[PDB]
């Protein structure tokens, strides 16, 4: 926990951004930026330009328990210091209702994002898709050194900020537009590991695989939802088929941009043992040095 509350009177509020259980997301702007400039609130002001944030308000008449839900991920974001993860500016938590404010990406989440490009045979070259992935695995390498588990890794759950940056996040809002990419069994099946769907264990080992197809996204510039040749029902049925391990699966297909050897490093990360699937340092590392030196 911040010593001190990011002052309320400050956040000049622009829009409703979403919604979950939780309560909200709004986007403010902070008023004369450059009074707050400090060591405990380091801001980028930029003169002429509003500051723009993202705050997360816990709704007034929320229970005990999505109080201490929401304090628990107030504790968590305050730890979270690392390039590529959502950086917690500040919070609110001496009066109701409790609030949480972020850094806002203004190029959306990267899903969006790769949606709107093409492959460069606007356009993103696969020099800058190895870039993002990357990106994400040392993002995931320090959660995971952190003893966090994510649980719904995904590229509608990143965000790209400036010149390429990647930000891992978790936003519990309910969307719309990612509404097929979950399951009311609600969970985002077609990016869970197999013991997860047969047995609920999650672990850094399920967010491995996440991540495997989170590449795959990547790689696919999202235009396709994973495993969709497969009705909801048939993707709980191939989890089974995984446990099965007779070779009867279905694996996502080998993305036409993606090189044997970075299809075979997926493959690994759907390893039907958690323990046969690489660890983050090493799917990071792989990115940053072998796939970014075999162009
Ligand atoms: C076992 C469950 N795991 C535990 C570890 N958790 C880590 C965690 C928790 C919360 C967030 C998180 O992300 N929280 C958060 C906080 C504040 C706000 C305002 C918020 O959401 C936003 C909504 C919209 C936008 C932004 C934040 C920035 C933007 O540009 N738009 C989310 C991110 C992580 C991450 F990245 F490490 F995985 C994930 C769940």
């Amino acid at each position: 926990m911040p010593r001190v509350d990011f002052p309320r009177s400050r956040l000049r509020f622009k829009e409703k951004l979403g919604e979950g259980q939780f309560g909200e997301v709004h986007l403010c702007e902070v008023d004369s930026p450059q009074d707050l400039v400090s060591l405990d609130f380091p801001l980028n002001v930029r003169k002429g330009h509003p500051l723009l944030v993202a705050v997360k308000i816990l709704r007034p008449d929320a229970t005990k328990n999505a109080r201490n839900d929401f304090l628990k991920e107030v504790k968590i974001m305050s730890r979270l210091k690392d390039p590529n993860i959502i950086r917690l500016l500040g919070v609110c938590v001496q009066d109701d209702p409790l609030c949480m404010i972020t850094d806002y990406m203004e190029n959306g989440d990267l899903n969006q994002f790769l949606s709107a490009h093409q492959l460069e045979d606007p356009t993103i070259s696969y020099p800058m898709l190895l870039h993002v992935a990357a990106q994400i695995a040392s993002g995931m390498r320090y959660l995971a050194t952190l003893n966090f588990v994510h649980r719904d890794l995904a590229t509608r759950n990143c965000l790209v900020g400036e010149n390429f940056t990647i930000k891992i996040a978790d936003f519990g809002m309910s969307r719309n537009l990612y509404a097929g990419d979950y399951y009311r069994v609600v969970l985002p099946i077609r990016w869970m590991a197999w013991e997860c769907i047969l047995m609920g264990k999650f672990t850094t080992a399920s967010d491995v695989w996440a991540f495997g197809v989170t590449l795959w996204e990547v790689l696919m510039l999202c235009r396709a939802q994973p495993f969709g040749q497969l009705t909801d029902e048939q993707v709980i049925e191939n989890a089974g088929e995984f446990f099965r391990d007779q070779g009867r699966q279905v694996y996502l297909s080998r993305p036409p941009a993606c090189p044997q050897g970075l299809y075979e490093l997926m493959l690994r990360c759907w390893s039907r043992e958690s323990e046969q699937r690489p660890p983050f340092s090493q799917l990071h590392r792989f990115l940053a040095e072998d796939a970014l030196n075999t162009v």
